């Protein structure tokens, strides 16, 4: 589907084949990066904030909630995704994994449906 994996700090940790075809970046790329390197304005600059928000609150916006979202591709195109993102820890250190189901036919079946 496209799978993403990043740590407390919202570094890319791992990428999955998947999330290279949907975002264009390879994975070595990916790793290393920010996670917001897939989000459009304002959420790219809020994304840290987002992250650290959660971590002192601890209260759930998107975490076992699901929602969807643009996403945003290596050469600017944006696109609707439904994004799922569970908690885990290893080493002691949170981690975060983003499941990613791409919406991009359905919003354009629906569009075109609209248009008719
Ligand atoms: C690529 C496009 C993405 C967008 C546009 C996006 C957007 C957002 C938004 C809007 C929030 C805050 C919700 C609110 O305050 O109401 C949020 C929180 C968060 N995001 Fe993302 N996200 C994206 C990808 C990811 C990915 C791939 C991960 C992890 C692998 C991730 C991890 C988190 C975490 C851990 C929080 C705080 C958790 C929570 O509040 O439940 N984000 N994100």
């Amino acid at each position: 589907d496209a799978m993403i994996v990043i740590d407390g700090h919202g570094i890319i940790q791992l990428f999955s084949t998947a999330a290279e075809r949907l975002f264009g970046w390879s994975e070595l790329e990916a790793i290393g990066q920010n996670v917001n390197i897939l989000m459009p304005e304002p959420d790219r600059s809020r994304h840290d904030s987002y992250i650290s928000r959660y971590r002192t609150t601890s209260d759930p916006h998107i975490i076992g909630i699901g929602r969807i979202v643009t996403g945003k591709r290596r050469d600017g195109t944006t696109f609707p995704m439904h994004l799922s993102i569970g908690e885990m820890q290893s080493g002691g250190e949170p981690y975060f994994t983003g499941f990613v189901r791409d919406l991009t036919e359905h919003q354009q079946t629906q569009a075109r449906l609209q248009e008719l």
